[PDB]
């Protein structure tokens, strides 16, 4: 029981998610991650396999976590007067992909892909386990900087994946696709697509392609940056309007810019220079 288990250290951030600091953990000195939400700012909760109330985050996270490196896993949580707790691996050393991006500017198309692909192979897992994530983006995505891989964080906003439609949403607006804004309704697999293509751009670009409703209605692309011409495509594609024309994740990863993927490991080696 309690704190003591874990040894608390630096904060890590917070926000509308709560807010994260590094620890350890004290009997085998694992690096974690220890995150607390206030029980009053959450808004959706759901309830476990053996019948209690908790935040969706949790039973998210526990409908996600195995072996699967591409996500992160949670170790242990406690329930508090009026918030919760949250023990997370951490990768030790870390950066998130938008600090490595603010840090390196827009990425080589190689790195985007290795990246890219690890995403999505992520992202399969979570609707593989009826999860989904709804704020893909590059703060919620970090990289264990030794072995090359990108693990994604914070479920805050996800959902037990339908197939029926969605109408709420408190992800990340500028992430989100033109059917919500207009029509405050989306559905899981194609919201997610259309994320990953404003992440593919912020890969590529070195930024997101829209800043204003507007912008994200209209659905006109520009590259700031040398694109080449397949990842443009996929871009384009993931950012279909309507959302029936996005492709399906088969499509993305059997998709010509997708092909050759760089391992992880060898990622590494040759990008994070280690
Ligand atoms: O849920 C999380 N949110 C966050 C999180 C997400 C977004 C942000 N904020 C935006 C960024 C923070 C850093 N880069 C610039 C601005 C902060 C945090 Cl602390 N981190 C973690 C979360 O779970 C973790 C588990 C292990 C480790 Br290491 C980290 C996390």
């Amino acid at each position: 029981p309690l704190e003591s288990q874990y040894q608390v250290g630096p904060l890590l951030g917070s926000g509308g998610f709560g807010s994260v600091y590094s620890g350890i953990r004290v009997s085998d000195n694992l690096p974690v991650a220890i995150k607390h939400v206030e029980k009053d700012r959450i808004s959706d909760w759901g309830e476990l396999p053996n019948g209690t109330r908790v935040p969706m985050e949790v039973v998210l996270l526990k409908k996600v976590s195995s072996g699967f490196s591409g996500v992160i896993r949670l170790l242990d949580w406690f329930e508090r007067p009026d918030s919760f707790v949250l023990i997370l691996e951490r990768p030790e050393p870390v950066q998130d992909l938008f600090d490595f991006i603010t840090e390196r500017g827009a990425l080589q198309e190689e790195l985007a892909r290795s990246f890219f692909w690890q995403v999505l192979e992520a992202v399969r897992h979570c609707h593989n386990c009826g999860v989904l994530h709804r704020d893909i983006k590059d703060e919620n995505i970090l990289i264990d900087l030794n072995r090359g891989e990108l693990k994604l964080i914070d479920f805050g906003s996800g959902a037990l994946l339908k197939d029926t439609v969605y109408t709420d949403f408190d992800g990340t607006r500028v992430y989100s696709p033109p059917e919500w804004i207009r029509y405050h309704r989306y559905h899981g697999r194609s919201a997610a697509v259309w994320s990953l293509g404003i992440l593919l751009y912020d890969m590529v670009c070195g930024d997101i392609p829209f800043e204003h409703d507007e912008e994200i209605i209209r659905g006109q692309v520009f590259f700031r940056q040398r694109v080449s011409s397949e990842c443009q495509h996929l871009i384009r594609w993931c950012l279909a309007l309507r959302p029936s024309d996005r492709p399906t994740f088969e499509e993305i990863q059997n998709h010509p810019w997708m092909q050759d993927v760089l391992l992880p490991q060898e990622t590494a080696e040759i990008h994070l220079h280690s």
